[PDB]
């Protein structure tokens, strides 16, 4: 069900907004499967956090 979260990854997950933490967790663990790893690094956690940052610049319109 869940993958192996590193201590650093756990901390990184905490740095993510609660509203999107479930969202991010789903992304992070899916990214781990993209690498076929059972253990998620804080780097994967950052990736999910970054992608949400890139796709959302607050004013999503012109």
């Amino acid at each position: 069900m869940n993958l192996r979260w590193t201590s650093e990854a756990k901390t990184k997950l905490k740095n993510i907004p609660f509203f999107a933490r479930s969202q991010a967790k789903a992304r992070i663990e899916q990214l781990a499967r993209q690498a076929e790893q059972d253990i998620v690094t804080p780097e994967l956690v950052e990736q999910a956090r970054l992608e949400f940052g890139q796709l959302e610049h607050h004013h999503h319109h012109h």
